[PDB]
């Protein structure tokens, strides 16, 4: 609907050439599991049991946009995917069933939340550098913080982690 805009294709490409591991020019499962998923859980020292919830959820979103293990597939036909899957989970979301953003959101949500407290805070945010993976300035980073904090709660909730954390994957601004 607002998923055929043009500015959302520069974004796509970079994002698709740095999953791309082999530099091939197409993807598998393989490889976005790889750079998605085992690279994150490792860096913040999850259990099995975490570690395997958070890689059942990547599976099954990106199975919707029509990958699978050991199938390569370029560009375009990956891009018609994620527009067909976009539309589908819109409509789930107006219908109030539970969509593969929210069920993903909640799988990262419990790796970052080390104490019991339901809330994250500045000190649990900053043990992951990101997927690009260059840690700026501390002061750059507490200013992103107090930005991704919408209300000034001090702290953030789930529905604020998942805006910063999947964002990419389903808003543009
Ligand atoms: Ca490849
Ligand atoms: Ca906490
Ligand atoms: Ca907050």
């Amino acid at each position: 609907t607002d998923f055929d805009n043009p500015r959302w294709i520069k974004r796509h490409k970079h994002m698709f050439d740095f999953l791309d591991i082999n530099g091939n020019g197409k993807i598998t499962l393989d490889e976005i599991v790889s750079k998605a998923s085992d690279d994150i859980c490792a860096k913040l020292e999850a259990t099995p049991e975490q570690t395997k919830r958070h890689q059942v959820c990547v599976e099954a979103f990106f199975r919707g946009c029509g990958m699978e293990y050991g199938k390569e597939i370029a560009f375009p036909q990956f891009l018609d995917g994620w527009k067909q899957l976009a539309t589908s989970e819109l409509k789930k979301w107006a219908r109030n069933e539970p969509t593969l953003i929210r069920e993903w959101g909640d799988a990262v949500f419990d790796i970052f939340d080390k104490d019991g407290s339901g809330t994250i805070t500045l000190d649990e945010w900053k043990a992951y550098g990101k997927i690009s993976g260059i840690s700026p300035s501390q002061e750059d980073c507490e200013a992103t913080f107090r930005h991704c904090d919408l209300d000034d709660s001090g702290d953030l909730d789930v529905d604020e982690m998942t805006r910063q954390h999947l964002g990419f994957w389903y808003t543009l601004d």
